[PDB]
């Protein structure tokens, strides 16, 4: 694999979004993948409704604020034959009745592939695919006030998640531990959260956080 990927810089990724006081992380995950996917397909990258599935996700086994997962939306998006963009359904974050209309659907699915619990796998995953959607244990303070660098948290664990958010790539960069390797990770809580929205998880120390553990994509 590529020591390093970025597919912000391929044109894959829209800015980073804010998921409020709605507890949709899973739908942000689900939208961040395929938008990539779309563009990946169509060459037109269209900012997709996390309202949406929120909204009308629901019958898949998604609970709205309340929580969800990304391959539950991705199966929306197939069942449903659509999902609106973020322009036409915009984000309100708060739980309300379906409002879906496919006159201004902008994406489909055709199912999702869930990856082998294995940081290696994702590895090859993000360099082969695009933006893969994972869940990791962001339930630390430390998590909440990171500014900048790799972050290592030692109570993190790597088989309760609670978070969804978006690989986005990985690189390296030298630090005073020698543990130099990370994910590169959007969130939903604004750019004014970590460094500009994102942060840099530590990759290759044994599925730190569980970022390998719930990893997927939607088929485009
Ligand atoms: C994610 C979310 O919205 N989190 C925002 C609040 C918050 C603040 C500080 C730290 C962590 N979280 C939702 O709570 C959610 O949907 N949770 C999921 C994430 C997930 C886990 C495993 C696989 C896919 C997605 C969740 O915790 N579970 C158990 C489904």
């Amino acid at each position: 694999a590529p020591r390093s990927v970025d597919w912000r810089e391929k044109g894959y990724v829209t800015p980073v979004k804010n998921q409020g006081q709605c507890g949709s992380c899973w739908a942000f995950s689900a939208t961040g993948a395929l938008e990539g996917q779309m563009f990946r397909k169509t060459g037109r990258l269209i900012s997709l409704s996390e309202q949406n599935l929120v909204d009308c996700s629901g019958p898949q086994g998604n609970e709205g604020c309340n929580g969800g997962l990304m391959d539950y939306a991705f199966q929306y998006v197939q069942d449903n034959g659509g999902l609106d963009s973020e322009e036409s359904y915009p984000y309100e974050a708060t739980e309300e009745s379906c409002k879906y209309n496919p006159k201004y659907s902008v994406a489909n699915d055709a199912g999702f592939v869930d990856i082998p619990k294995q940081e290696k796998a994702l590895m090859k995953a993000v360099a082969t695919v695009g933006p893969i959607s994972v869940a990791i244990d962001a339930g630390h303070e430390s998590f909440l006030f990171y500014k900048e660098g790799i972050y290592f948290e030692p109570d993190c664990s790597s088989e309760d998640m609670d978070h969804g958010v978006l690989v986005v790539g990985y690189g390296f960069e030298s630090t005073e531990s020698d543990n130099n390797k990370y994910w590169l990770v959007k969130n939903s809580w604004g750019e004014e959260w970590g460094m500009g929205g994102y942060v840099k998880m530590a990759k290759d120390r044994r599925n730190h956080c569980g970022i390998a553990s719930a990893a997927s994509y939607p088929t485009v």
